[PDB]
């Protein structure tokens, strides 16, 4: 696992999630951040095997490490890990096509944002809010859809930028579990971090490996 | 019977007013299916963790038993999380409302700076079977209709900690029609009760404080009825 390690570093594997945390030692994961699909379901099905991701998670991740987790009651299982929930951040995505009138306007998604626990006892994350613009100090971020995106359903490069640039330093790895289109791993690129990602899809392998070929190396997040 | 008349004599005596006492007593006192719209912001304590959510779960059963069908409760928890335990209640989540009070003295650099409070939407279950809540997006303008709601703090507000009168507006509008009975089990200031009769529906509070049903009666007697959606 540690010398897997180095073979992990800056890569995107084409492996089961779960089967991939696995691999990983234990705190070697300054951040994550992710958005888990729908099934590889049961709603007591998706539950635990969630439920299994989280836990590796907590067992990987750095003391001070952070992950965050885009979800679209997810509270009622998520307080089951031994990961514990630091803030709910709430993602305004700005518009919603879903214009049905029997609720509000649906354009908010959920970011929780978890930090390890060592032993049962709470830790504090490594958390440099100076790092931001003003714009995305507060607990509500105005992000919109990112639509030049190739994959049904990702989130923008400024999401991952905003969590791996205030939870770590150059150098540090950052693991999204479910890569896709590589949108974490463009982000910790970017940003002088090491990534690895995750995920069932070879033909999102290969999407990421033609993102980062086809585009200059763009930080999103300004000064 | 004698519990439905008993409960039918206190509705009775209890429209339209501000009545100290037990919030889990007087929603007893009501009948079934008495009351359309739910506002409320509980307290931190009554008047450990496992006490206080066992106790809520009370309070939102008997919501839940007093609400007509289609109606709604607006249930703001002031700041584990409180939806573990707010889905065991027989009430259903229909929607999270983001309330975005605009800003906040907690700068600490720890988190996120905190200016957000969840509003849940809950519609009555009947025989584990849900409701659909009457609602009428198109009462409101448009800066409300979305699931995020920009309201900052009623300045001039005497309690410790309340809400603004347009947070009740919005969810009292979409809600009811005239007439109609609006509930605050923890109505405070009655910043509530105040919404609901500026627009001309019903209404009915419990608090523990005589103070607090004071403060209630001479805002009431100072306010010109004004709508502050409109
Ligand atoms: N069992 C599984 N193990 C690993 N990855 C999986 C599994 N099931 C589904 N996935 C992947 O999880 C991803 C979920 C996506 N919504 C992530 C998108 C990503 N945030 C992006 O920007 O592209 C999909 O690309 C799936 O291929
Ligand atoms: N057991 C209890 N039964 C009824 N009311 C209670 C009880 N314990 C506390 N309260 C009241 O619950 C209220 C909670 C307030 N934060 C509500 C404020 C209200 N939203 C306003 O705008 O003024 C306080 O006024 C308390 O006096």
């Amino acid at each position: 696992q540690k010398k897997k390690l180095k073979s992990f570093t800056n890569k995107y594997v084409v492996l089961d999630s779960l089967e991939g945390l696995r691999s990983l030692p234990d705190n070697s994961v300054q951040c994550v951040v992710t958005s888990p699909p729908y099934n590889k379901m049961n709603e007591d099905d998706y539950q635990k095997w969630q439920l299994q991701i989280l836990n590796e998670i907590n067992r990987i991740l750095k003391p001070g490490g952070s992950a965050f987790y885009n979800h679209k009651p997810p509270e009622k299982f998520l307080s089951d890990s031994d990961l514990e929930l630091y803030q709910t951040i709430i993602w305004d995505r700005g518009s919603t096509v879903n214009q049905n009138a029997r609720y509000f306007r649906p354009y908010v998604e959920k970011i929780f944002w978890f930090t390890k626990s060592i032993s049962g006892e709470s830790t504090t994350p490594k958390f440099h809010r100076d790092r931001l613009p003003e714009y995305f100090k507060g607990v509500i971020w105005r992000i919109p859809p990112d639509k030049r995106n190739k994959h049904p359903a990702p989130f923008p490069a400024i999401l991952a930028e905003i969590c791996i640039l205030t939870t770590t330093e150059e150098g540090d790895l950052v693991l999204d579990p479910f890569a896709g289109s590589g949108t974490t791993l463009v982000a910790a690129a970017s940003l002088k971090r090491s990534y690895l990602g995750f995920d069932i899809s070879s033909k999102y392998q290969k999407m990421f490996h033609q993102r980062l070929a086809t585009s200059k190396s763009k930080v999103h997040l300004w000064l």
